[PDB]
């Protein structure tokens, strides 16, 4: 209502700040960093470029990130927790089911998959103590029968806890109509849910059409667009073929649709990636060397020289990730 | 040949003695014990669930088992230390790739693989210090391009380090065949490979010949069993419609055949699963309250009764396992 769990404790609304709503440190699997740190090099030489990555951002005016990594993608809490404080930038961490479960998660029901996520939310995770200040959720497609158990755990424990619930959307087809219908059939408000990924598309009277239903636009993945780069397979899908700039328009888009206050930005970054082809990110960080910067480096300038004002920037990297974090009924 | 690697430190092949070589303290996920340990109670629960049942193995002979749990099978390694310590039992920490592996492991070369496997064996798993005493793999139908990267990696592990190699099958299927053309492109001995579940078929034809090829033979399902429980789908799935005794008289048959030093047996049980549905280690438990020691409270007299002798009895549950794990290059 008025504090907000992050990995090194609770902080009030208030000093949250410029908060990126989809970032990682690192994008791996359950139990992988613990099991083989050398393949980032090592666990220390990730943390201290994680710790140079988020300094960098808070450089550029970012306080908050919150690190969209599930169960299945590797979270690490104690990494963040180590690297918030190095870095002193507030981290939220994440409850929910990206797309690579275990079968120990793929064969749980919605009432099991429930208790799970309530647990990181109210008790912890793990044994750490730190608690999950938003939940994460993936779909591909029109959604899988799996995606859907996982869409429903995560708004039930969303209404008994007051935390927003975030989504990857991987789909080339309107792929947010079908999430917020499994929404709004558990009577879900969409105030409390953002459909990310949502920059992947051009098609706005989409976009316009799920901000005017109150849910949250995720604008999210705006560096995610290598323009040189056809001579490798795997880094065009994983980047793309449309603009950062076509991307970042969407926000001038909605904001002059009169929905301003529905959008979410970030850049989709991690400081490692190991659930995606080796070296991956090398290619990455030469596409985007300013990393989680690229959102208060270039987007926000560019923002601005396109008329739009910073009153209007500040209540979208500011104001409305506080109303999302802040758990609400 | 040398010493062998436990989750105590290393032990000599004459303190193995009565030696389990297919068994799980838990099947599971990467991470997921760690971060929903109240799936199974509590892991104090677990814990002691273990303990109580490798003392009752412990106290009907049992010296040694072999935990065949990968990353993939939510291998916890201080879980194991923990228990055998308590319970006095040696254990046996295994590396490889099961048949749940990760992006951040689907997604390895062979040279990948190699190095991770290779990191468990000479430096340890995970922090601990740990190191593995034997590689699992698992196969299905003809062995899929991921799975055969992962034999040929643990054929190369098993080459550089001299530790050896077992393996899994689905339910009723044979696969040996396919899985030994790989380890010999490769170079390794077949005395260095347990084909394992070798007792899902009654195809004599087939296990006696990779016997004469010199693998070794894993029987190592005795106890699994749902004859009785017919109208349980998931339980008849997964333990089988065939008997014990039907799984015990291939032991028999094999020695018949001259083939007692190929002969390796188990239980492959476990004191939790969360790899499968709901509950089912309730079913597990009531089909078998021997647990790990249904081999040597059951089969054994079993065996004996039917006329083999005790000495040949000790070969298979002593001499065998010891020649099978010293490491051998
Ligand atoms: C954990 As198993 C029943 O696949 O040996
Ligand atoms: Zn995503
Ligand atoms: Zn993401
Ligand atoms: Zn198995
Ligand atoms: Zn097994």
């Amino acid at each position: 209502g008025d504090r907000i769990n992050t990995v090194r404790g609770p902080i009030t609304i208030s000093e949250a700040g410029f908060t990126l709503t989809h970032e990682h440190i690192c994008g791996s699997s359950a139990g992988f960093l613990r099991a083989w740190p050398e393949f980032f090099g090592s666990r220390k030489a990730l943390a201290e470029k994680a710790v140079r990555g988020l300094r960098r951002a808070r450089a550029a005016g970012v306080r908050t990130i919150v690190d969209v990594s599930t169960f299945d993608l590797g979270r690490d809490v104690s990494l963040l927790a180590e690297v918030s404080r190095a870095a002193d930038v507030h981290i939220v961490a994440a409850t929910g089911l990206w797309l690579d479960p275990p079968l120990s998660m793929r064969l749980r029901s919605v009432e099991e998959l429930t208790q799970f996520f309530l647990r990181e939310i109210q008790y912890g995770i793990e044994d750490t103590g730190i608690r999950a200040g938003i939940i994460k959720v993936a779909i591909t497609g029109k959604v899988t029968p799996f995606q859907e158990l996982v869409l429903r755990a995560a708004a039930r424990a969303s209404l008994a806890t007051g935390v927003p619930v975030t989504t990857h959307t991987a789909a080339s087809q309107r792929g947010g109509e079908q999430q917020a219908a499994i929404f709004e059939s558990e009577g879900l408000s969409p105030s409390r849910v953002c459909i990310g990924h949502s920059d992947e598309t051009d098609d706005l009277s989409y976009l316009t059409a799920l901000a005017a239903r109150g849910y949250l636009i995720g604008l999210d993945r705006i560096p995610h667009s290598a323009i040189g780069l056809e001579d490798n397979a795997s880094a065009t899908a994983l980047l793309g073929s449309r603009s950062w700039q076509t991307r970042a328009l969407l926000i001038k888009a909605l904001i002059d649709q009169g929905y301003m206050k529905q959008i979410l930005v970030s850049n989709d970054w991690l400081f490692g990636l190991s659930s995606y082809v080796t070296n991956i990110m090398d290619v990455m960080d030469s596409v985007n060397p300013d990393g989680m910067a690229f959102i208060p480096l270039r987007v926000i300038p560019f923002l601005r020289e396109k008329g739009i004002p910073q009153e209007t920037l500040a209540g979208i990297t500011v104001t409305n990730p506080a109303r999302f974090l802040s758990p609400t009924l």
